[PDB]
């Protein structure tokens, strides 16, 4: 996250970290048994990572659960990055608590100009490369699909929505791959993608995550 601040421990509790041997993306938890992700951060062999404030240091608030199964939106289309969405079931249930909670689906989707919080352990230059060991909170206002599309044009679909800043300086980042975008106390995108990080004209693309609630609902009830 470029230009953000420092959340504060555990103050985003439904932010999760999806580690391979080591942080690769952030992802929202959505039940007790449930993550979801982005499809490009798909990888075999992933451990999440509940409670969790500085990835480097166990404070004593965490939970390592392994995935059980992970499932890739059916129509994903990694060249565009279009359904940019997966679901992670947990091998063990997670204890909900204060510092671990899920976050709700949303029942509408956001309007533009909504301001919502979007968090993650990704890089915080955006000429440069600087990781940070806690997690890091930016606000940031969605944007009228008018000037989304012009900044990136044929590129963005209906499941897609940009937030962030034209002026460039505030923006999420690779690192924060995966992580939740949530307004009204809703999750309503998933970092996804985006040129560069918090350049001038050229804000961040998420996933809509209004527009999968049914398939998401329908998927954890059968598996
Ligand atoms: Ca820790
Ligand atoms: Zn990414």
């Amino acid at each position: 996250i470029v230009g953000g601040y420092t959340c504060g421990a555990n103050t985003v509790p439904y932010q999760v970290s999806l580690n391979s041997g080591y942080h690769f993306c952030g992802g929202s938890l959505i039940n007790s048994q449930w993550v979801v992700s982005a499809a490009h951060c798909y990888k075999s062999g992933i451990q999440v990572r509940l409670g969790e404030d500085n990835i480097n240091v166990v404070e004593g608030n965490e939970q390592f659960i392994s995935a059980s199964k992970s499932i890739v939106h059916p129509s994903y289309n990694s060249n565009t990055l279009n359904n940019d969405i997966m679901l992670i079931k947990l091998k063990s249930a997670a204890s909900l608590n204060s510092r671990v909670a899920s976050i709700s689906l949303p029942t509408s989707c956001a309007s533009a100009g909504t301001q919502c919080l979007i968090s993650g352990w990704g890089n915080t230059k955006s000429s440069g490369t600087s990781y940070p060991d806690v997690l890091k909170c930016l606000k940031a206002p969605i944007l009228s699909d008018s000037s989304c599309k012009s900044a990136y044009p044929g590129q963005i679909t209906s499941n897609m929505f940009c937030a962030g800043y034209l002026e460039g300086g505030k923006d999420s980042c690779q690192g924060d791959s995966g992580g939740p975008v949530v307004c009204s106390g809703k999750l309503q995108g998933i970092v996804s993608w985006g040129s560069g990080c918090a350049q001038k004209n050229k804000p961040g693309v998420y996933t809509k995550v209004c527009n999968y609630v049914s398939w998401i609902k329908q998927t954890i009830a059968s598996n």
